[PDB]
């Protein structure tokens, strides 16, 4: 039978990933270096939802969410099983999902890996002694034998990796993939299913609140700003990926951070950088022979190096990842065009559209994608879902919608333009958190109709106005009519049919500058 | 035969620590926990010195100083090779004693134990990758055989254990103990020896400097306040035990610290405590089972628990640590009588008195043998059980730098106050203790009025900020006078023995005025 090690401590964990996982070493500052293998990211195509007949009917069917029969799932999670209790070693992770106890889910993960079973314990809450004592049935059991390979001849698999989500069995099953984001995001499209429920808003969103408690929420794709514009000097941490919005505020569903670790140095990213030390995990990443130090800037794994580590490890973060009312909203695009301005003052209206639209762009030559509320990989209901409970939540608590570029400006990504400065996106952001912002005055961007600023402090006037950042206006125009016609496809073919007044006069028009 | 393990990084040691070393484990904070079994302190009664022509004139022969024949040497130094060369994996650590280049020590270690290899490149300094390419011929070298015990036959050893320290073909033998305290008290030892052939002073004190420079030493034992005195939120640590006094100033002969770690918390001593993570050892501790850090108040293993780091571990710790010429002296006696004043002022013929008696505890765990209780003792230069010369040696010298560089010397009691320790007083207030070097450090204290301690004959501040004033005369403090004269009059019976014993005959005319001498309260 299986050796069963049951919420052992981060340094017991270490030790076994030492001891079992032939590649797993430790960094020169105690952080444990390992790799995933043959998966170095998520597998949404092998992402199944099982078809119950308690959620069906509110699923958002389509290219995101897959149905799986009962019956198939019942034999990946058997294959599951049979290879968790066949293993010499078993590790176990009780935890809550959520900082808020009214809302928390108890979950419970099995894993083969001691670092999956150290990153759980690290990107979860951590349970009392009296609270694992008394642990009870877990709401959520997780039961990762991704080391395991699934048999592509079942109905419903399309390869030997299968991510499976029953909400009826309350029940995750992962098979041939040991890339430990699989875990995490099957937790957070848990949420996206259970908040709805509740009535309560998942956001695909990180967070942070400043000395006079104002919270900030930045929604967005991974890679796209959430945790270095979270990040802030003068504002504590709530988290930098996952929040839930209750009628109490909101709630980080994490109790850690998975940073990508592309680049990370103690100049620019000091408190992330200086997180990456003993109890936290460096997946996929490559050290240094001569110090054992990590080389950040080597991606000759992938380009999805990663870095798993407790709240805790970061300065300033709360303890408890709870905080009011969003006072401000941002909507994070990666715009990879150079069309969409450094930062637009949203109306109610173009909030709603904006959002459901989620046009951004997904990293590895950046990719343009229109990702339903910055989160259409994980999103359970239809995106007009969430969208209107945010519509909602802003107005009863008069929250303040910015759509803030973090792509590119001055041009086109795949023509050799530039990226949007950080200094400026930082410079608007204080300046959203300064007030000065919400008082300027607008202009109205031709064509998309955004409210863009004339001014803002330490921000040049030709970036806030992208037109002014182009060389050739020719080129522009193009570029501007390309990005509009992809907009209006989208909207026709997503929202369109059952689309709302205000909504269909959200949608972008080409204007060609004269 | 063995796989030879050279130079690893500190990841790579823990690394082996952890697969070779059945009891050893990581701490919530990622320090290595270890056990050395058997011997959780150092044993001085198997401590020897080769006898080789090159010292043996010098060498004090005594309780301390044992000689072996150099022919026993060899058989201790051939059982010690043998087993290290029929292990299956050995480690080396080549690295510098002392921070000042011109008299640092090329030292190379071998050992069996993964964490005796971390312990040392934590606990001395670590070469740079030129400087290891370079490093050539090792000035000496340490085998640690202590996983292997001793021939008891052998002649000259009393015991399975054995720390033989040869002189003339520099190496020390360690059999028969896996404390690492013998490594790295071993390094002093010949400090204690090397520098008086330089004429420099080697000194069991700890030392930090302020913002101005001005450089203070904390002379003490293990467990007196060297560790905790000397890190200071104020001042630069520069080391936390031992140290030599040059023509330039002061140097570390370490690059870590090796501290006792029973009562660390955040709460009074929050830069050492959290020094005790990734990169340290913790040697003896207990972990708390449901929070995996370390329970710094359990001595069930033993009551000498200790934690290794490099200095590097403490913010403000200079890195080549190097200073000037000692301002401040302080002499720390952990007097467990409650007698002895908690500050006072020496003069200089004092100074001398207070330096070679070296009145103080010793503490229980340090060394083997003791009681699970503190003793009163008097240790030469507040470090008799390394020092190779005779006391009156170090003491001139020490005389002769104060006096050079206008040193002013101090008296801190750091053991107990208003009663007997074994009736149960309190301990000298660790805040009392910090606020009087302060005042030392402040310039206060050297301005302020003294009065004379009656018999004792120490000055006494009649003032001192932050200080109750009926601790500074210690008789104020106790309840009962006579318990106080009866305890006094005690403690002053067992100076004058012990002078007399070890200094009286030849004493100066000024050195016996130093003498206490009890005076009676009434």
């Amino acid at each position: 039978p299986p050796t069963i090690h049951r919420n052992l401590l981060s340094p017991e964990l270490v030790q076994w990933a030492l001891k079992i996982e032939k590649d797993s070493r430790l960094t020169a500052r105690g952080a444990l270096a390992v790799m995933s293998y043959a998966k170095t990211g998520r597998s949404p195509l092998d992402k199944r939802i099982v078809d119950t007949d308690d959620v069906r009917e509110n699923v958002d069917w389509g290219k995101v969410n897959m149905k799986l029969s009962e019956e198939s799932f019942a034999r990946v999670r058997k294959i599951a099983k049979e290879f968790l209790d066949t293993r010499e070693h078993l590790f176990v992770v009780d935890c809550f999902a959520g900082h808020d106890e009214r809302y928390r889910l108890k979950v419970r993960v099995f894993t083969t890996r001691p670092y999956h079973a150290l990153f759980m314990r690290d990107m979860l809450i951590v349970p009392t002694p009296e609270e694992l004592a008394t642990f009870g049935e877990p709401d959520y059991v997780i039961y990762n034998a991704g080391e395991c390979k699934a048999d592509p001849s079942i109905p419903g698999l399309t390869s030997t990796t299968c991510v499976a989500l029953n909400f009826k069995t309350r029940e995750q099953v992962i098979l041939g993939t040991e890339y430990a984001g699989e875990m995490k995001k099957g937790i957070l499209t848990v949420m996206f299913e259970l908040m709805p429920q509740m009535n309560h808003l998942c956001m695909h969103a990180s967070a942070n609140v400043g000395k006079q408690g104002d919270v900030t929420v930045f929604f967005g794709l991974s890679g796209t700003g959430k945790t270095t514009l979270s990040a802030d000097p003068h504002r504590n941490l709530i988290g930098d990926d996952e929040h839930v919005w209750t009628d109490r505020g909101v709630f980080n569903i994490e109790g850690g951070c998975y940073a990508k670790a592309i680049g990370l140095n103690p100049k620019t990213e000091k408190d992330i950088y200086d997180a990456v030390r003993f109890g936290a995990v460096a997946e996929n990443c490559v050290l240094d022979k001569r110090t054992g130090e990590i080389d950040f800037y080597d991606e000759s794994i992938c380009k999805n190096t990663r870095v798993a580590y407790p709240l805790s490890h970061i300065e300033g973060a709360l303890s408890k990842a709870i905080a009011g009312h969003p006072k401000n909203v941002i909507f994070l695009t990666n715009d990879a065009f150079g069309v969409m301005p450094p930062v637009a003052r949203l109306t109610s209206a173009q909030a709603m559209f904006w959002f459901v639209m989620g046009y951004t762009a997904n990293v590895p030559t950046a990719r343009p994608i229109f990702s339903s509320c910055f989160g259409g990989p994980f999103l359970v209901r239809h995106a007009t879902f969430y969208g209107e409970q945010l519509a909602e939540k802003m107005q009863k608590h008069n929250s303040r919608v910015w759509l803030l570029n973090t792509g590119y400006a001055g041009g086109r990504a795949d023509r050799g333009a530039k990226r949007m400065p950080l200094r400026v996106t930082r410079a608007i952001i204080d300046a959203i958190h300064d007030g000065t912002l919400d008082r300027t005055e607008y202009e109205e961007y031709p064509g998309w109709g955004l409210h863009i600023p004339k001014y803002v402090a330490k921000v040049p006037e030709h970036l806030l106005n992208p037109r002014k950042a182009w060389k050739d206006v020719r080129q522009f125009n193009e570029t501007s009519k390309e990005l509009v016609a992809m907009f209006q496809e989208s909207f026709s073919a997503r929202f369109a049919a059952k689309a709302s007044q205000e909504m269909k006069s959200a949608v972008p028009r080409y204007v060609e500058f004269a």
